[PDB]
């Protein structure tokens, strides 16, 4: 169906708000005439001064763009009733990342993380081949449904990016907890590089359930940064003096890097490609493309793997996390 727009809200059965978005409530519900469960994402227009936001139009003209089975594919878009809101409509996902870890109901064994790891790599680097920067990889923005899928969600900050020659983009991307060093002190001619910092920010979570660097503020943040990945320097980093706020943000003793260390629990294969992803350098840090063909990634055959141990009755979303 090209025809988007005209078909009407009341065609879906509304079971229940599952998400608080950024321009509407995003909403659980069913279609009428196939019994297909999906998420509509609400974009609120009255009351807008400008009118339809354009942090919508963004999102819609990157997810149009965007057709891979591990990305979020946006079926049509419908309308309220009229004579006014627009629906944004998904395939229905049954969880998130951030839900699942903190439900407590779930463990990820390697065999899962492996599965995981392959479908969001092989997400990101689809868009990345597009020319696309996400922006905001973090748990709450990876889906997952009881089959096992995974989805790279939540494109409302994601841009195209220039491949052919550097441009400026914008510095304050990223929730700060998965925000890469470059971006902290403070780069705007970024690479995705950036996107996979995140990632291998949500794979060493994965091993410890717990966001690997928890800080408040930016400062904060490099220093623990710096203390499991070491200092920020030119002997690893050179292009780093070149950084605004290199000299004005910089660690409090020049730590070593001790992340295999802090991390020998894992298996060896995880922790390289672990050690790779969390590059200080996002010029040696490794692109997705690369972790694909990593020990921990290059022999995990998707069909052959089990769908973990998700629970079918209750639906671990972020916003169900807090309440
Ligand atoms: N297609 C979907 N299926 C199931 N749940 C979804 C879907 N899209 C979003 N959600 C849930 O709604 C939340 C908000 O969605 P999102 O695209 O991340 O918007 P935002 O973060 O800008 O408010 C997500 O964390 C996710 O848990
Ligand atoms: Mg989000
Ligand atoms: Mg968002
Ligand atoms: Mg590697």
């Amino acid at each position: 169906e090209s025809d988007w727009g005209k078909r009407c809200v009341d065609k879906f059965d509304i079971i229940g708000i599952i998400g608080e978005g950024t321009y509407g409530q995003v909403y659980k519900a069913k279609d009428k005439d196939t019994g297909e469960l999906v998420a509509l994402k609400k974009v609120r227009l009255d009351n807008e001064k400008e009118g339809f936001p354009i942090t919508a139009i963004r999102e819609i003209k990157i997810l149009r763009q965007l057709i891979h089975r591990s990305v979020v594919n946006m079926k049509e878009i419908v309308t309220d009733k009229q004579d006014g809101a627009f629906y944004l409509v998904f395939e229905y996902m049954d969880h998130d990342l951030m839900g699942l870890l903190e439900s407590g109901l779930v463990h990820f064994s390697e065999d899962h993380i492996k599965s995981f790891m392959k479908q969001l790599m092989e997400g990101l680097e689809y868009c990345h081949k597009k020319n696309f920067l996400h922006r905001d990889i973090k748990c709450s923005n990876i889906l997952l449904n009881n089959s096992g899928q995974i989805k790279l969600a939540d494109f409302g900050l994601a841009r195209l990016y220039n491949s052919e020659e550097s441009r400026p983009y914008t510095n304050k991307v990223i929730t700060l907890w998965y925000r890469p060093p470059e971006l902290l002190l403070g780069e705007e001619r970024y690479t995705p590089a950036i996107d996979v910092w995140s990632c291998g920010c949500i794979l060493g979570e994965l091993f410890t359930k717990k966001p690997i660097f928890q800080a408040n503020l930016e400062l904060a943040q490099l220093e623990l940064i710096s203390r499991l990945c070491g200092s920020p320097c030119p002997a690893v980093w050179p292009d780093v003096i070149k950084l605004p706020y290199f000299n004005t943000m910089k660690p409090k003793k020049q730590y070593r890097r001790r992340l295999r260390e802090e991390f020998s629990f894992i298996p060896s294969a995880a922790l390289d490609l672990l050690d790779h992803m969390l590059t200080l350098d996002p010029s040696k840090r490794c692109t997705a493309e690369q972790t694909l063909q990593s020990d921990f990634l290059k022999d995990v055959e998707l069909s052959k793997m089990a769908p973990p141990d998700l629970p079918h009755w209750q639906d671990c979303h972020e916003l169900w996390s807090k309440k």
